[PDB]
C-alpha cells in the first residue's frame, strides 16, 4: 500500500452549486491530507454512489501550491420528463404524478429507482401480478427519461383437456360455455383478482373436477399465453 502524496488543493469541476458542496462532503481528500491512488479511487466511488453523476474522474496536477486533485464530474441532466413505452393500465398521467417531485432538478438514479419501485407497486397492489418496469432507463441528454413496462398482456387463452392421469383427452364441453364465464380474454392485462373470480365462476358451473391455470410466454415474449388445464367430470 505504497506510495503516499501530500495534497495542496482540491477542486471540483463540472458540478452546479447545489451538488458541488455534496462532492466535498463525500470525499475524504482535503488540502493538507496525505493520499494514495486507492483512496482517490474510493473518493470517486463515493461520489458516484450519490447517484447524481454519469461519470467521475480524479485527476492530479502539479501547481505552484503543490499537488491539486481535480475531481471531474459529469452530472446527469436536470430531469424534464419521464415517459413510458408499452403501458396500458399504467397511464402516462400516473407516471407524471409519480415522478413530479423530481422534475426540475438534476436526475438522481437512486430516486429514479424509487419511482420505478412505485410503478411496480402500482401493478402489484392493483392485482396486475405480472406487471413491472423492464430494461434499463434511457436518459437522453435533454433531460427526458424513457422507461418500458411489460404489464402482462394476455395474447391468447388456451384450453387443454386432460383425463385423470393428466394426459390429453377429448373435450366434451363447448368453448363458449367456458369463455362466457371469463373476463380474462385476449388483450386484457392479466389480473390475479379477475383470474380468481373467473375460476369461481367456472366452479359454479359444476362441470369440472379441476381447473389449473398456467402461463407460457407469448409470441411477444413480454406477453402471455394463459393455459387452463381442465379435467371434466366423466359421463
Amino acid at each position: 500500500d505504497e506510495p503516499k502524496v501530500l495534497i495542496a488543493e482540491v477542486v471540483v469541476e463540472g458540478a452546479t452549486p447545489e451538488l458541488e458542496q455534496l462532492v466535498y462532503q463525500v470525499i475524504s481528500t482535503r488540502p493538507g491530507s496525505t493520499t494514495t491512488r486507492t483512496q482517490l479511487q474510493q473518493d470517486t466511488n463515493a461520489i458516484f454512489a450519490t447517484g447524481f453523476f454519469a461519470d467521475v474522474n480524479a485527476v492530479p496536477r502539479d501547481t505552484p501550491l503543490g499537488v491539486r486533485i481535480t475531481f471531474v464530474v459529469r452530472p446527469y441532466p436536470v430531469l424534464r420528463a419521464v415517459q413510458v413505452a408499452g403501458n396500458q393500465v399504467l397511464t402516462q398521467e400516473k407516471v407524471n404524478e409519480i415522478f413530479a417531485p423530481q422534475i426540475g432538478r438534476t436526475l438522481n438514479l437512486r430516486e429514479l429507482q424509487a419511482g420505478i419501485e412505485k410503478i411496480n407497486t402500482f401493478y402489484r397492489d392493483n392485482g396486475y401480478i405480472l406487471g413491472q418496469v423492464v430494461g434499463t432507463p434511457q436518459v437522453d441528454p435533454d433531460g427526458v427519461v424513457t422507461l418500458q413496462v411489460a404489464e402482462g398482456v394476455v395474447e391468447q387463452v388456451t384450453y387443454r383437456f386432460l383425463n385423470k392421469e393428466g394426459e390429453p383427452t377429448k373435450q366434451r364441453t363447448r368453448d363458449f360455455v367456458i369463455s362466457r364465464e371469463m373476463d380474462t380474454q385476449p388483450g386484457v392485462v392479466l389480473n390475479q383478482k379477475t383470474v380468481q373470480a373467473d375460476l369461481r365462476r367456472l366452479f359454479e358451473l359444476g362441470l369440472f373436477e379441476d381447473v389449473q391455470v398456467a402461463l407460457e410466454p407469448g409470441q411477444n415474449p413480454r406477453r402471455v399465453n394463459l393455459i387452463l388445464n381442465i379435467k371434466e367430470r366423466n359421463t
